[PDB]
């Protein structure tokens, strides 16, 4: 689901939920 957490989403994997896929995936509220 994550995307080694702090990666861009993509060249590894998509993201996690929460998380924003925008530039890179990230923990957010």
């Amino acid at each position: 689901y994550c995307q080694k957490w702090l990666w861009t989403c993509d060249s590894k994997r998509a993201c996690c939920e929460g998380l924003r896929c925008k530039l890179w995936c990230r923990k957010e509220i």
